[PDB]
């Protein structure tokens, strides 16, 4: 009874998070996965200011709102060549990862380790954070709050 989490860096506060590294989160999942990191669904505002300080991923995500990929650089297999936060239009399925808010993070570019998931509640599942530098914390607990995502 095992996730992993695979975190970004911080830019601004905002990060990436994707379970198990493969598109499996729901809305509803997003919003209590974020709320395990004290965080929130970021605002359209609060990511393009991370994209100003340097955030990019290949990967659509939930925001408060949309569901997006922030993007530098111009790569015609990320968001069909765009560059800054490109908003996804048309899609059948409705599961992605998600983006997340921490307002207590630095200001600009914060690429340390997160090793805690610090608001997860009593549970039963091996809940393990992935950093990309392979950095790993564990806890036993659970985040989702919705039956239907378990
Ligand atoms: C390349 C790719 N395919 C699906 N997801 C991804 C991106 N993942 C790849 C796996 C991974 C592991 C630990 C931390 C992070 N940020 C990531 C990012």
């Amino acid at each position: 009874n095992q996730i992993d989490l695979n975190v970004t860096c911080r830019y601004a506060g905002v990060f990436h998070v994707e379970k198990n590294g493969r598109y499996s989160i729901s809305r509803t999942e997003a919003a209590d996965l974020c709320q395990a990191f004290n965080s929130t669904l970021p605002t359209m505002d609060q990511m393009k200011l991370a994209l100003s300080k340097g955030f990019e991923t290949c990967r659509y995500g939930f925001i408060e709102g949309n569901v997006v990929i922030p993007r530098i650089h111009p790569n015609a297999i990320c968001a069909a060549n765009h560059t800054g936060v490109y908003i996804l239009v048309t899609s059948n399925t409705s599961h992605y990862d998600t983006y997340c808010f921490n307002a207590s993070a630095p200001p600009e570019e914060d690429c340390t380790s997160v090793t805690d998931l610090p608001n997860s509640f009593d549970g039963p599942v091996t809940i393990t954070i992935v950093n990309r530098d392979g950095t790993r914390y564990s806890k036993k607990g659970e985040y989702r709050t919705h039956q239907e995502d378990i």
